[PDB]
């Protein structure tokens, strides 16, 4: 779920409040997400929203009512690592994959404030 991704991102990034700084962000962080990416980091959400649509497509995750943004999953932060649970199911455990992966990217690459809020005309 969101929450859990906001927590995962603050496990890489100690210094961050991820919902303030990478929400509305570039062409792809933020709900929906078109065009060219502006920079890495929006190609980090660019991966990071195709990682939702195919979790969409699983099996696994259309017996449920729940989207990405709202299923909830197991992970644990420790030494600023990042864990997904065993006790998590195939849809869940997925989301909670996608997360990860964009958590780390987002650590990896530069943060560029000019970005932040773009128009999405741009995109
Ligand atoms: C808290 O950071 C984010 C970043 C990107 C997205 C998204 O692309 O939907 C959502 C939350
Ligand atoms: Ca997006
Ligand atoms: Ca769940
Ligand atoms: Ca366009
Ligand atoms: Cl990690």
């Amino acid at each position: 779920a969101l929450w859990q991704f906001n927590g995962m991102i603050k496990c890489k990034i100690p210094s961050s409040e991820p919902l303030l700084d990478f929400n509305n962000y570039g062409c792809y962080c933020g709900l929906g997400g078109s065009g060219t990416p502006v920079d890495d980091l929006d190609r980090c959400c660019q991966t990071h929203d195709n990682c939702y649509m195919q979790a969409m497509k699983l099996d696994s995750c259309k017996v449920l009512v729940d989207n990405p943004y709202t299923n909830n999953y197991s992970y644990s932060c420790s030494n600023n690592e990042i864990t997904c649970s065993s006790e998590n199911n195939a849809c869940e455990a997925f989301i909670c994959n996608c997360d990860r992966n964009a958590a780390i990217c987002f650590s990896k690459v530069p943060y560029n404030k000019e970005h932040k809020n773009l128009d999405k005309m741009n995109c």
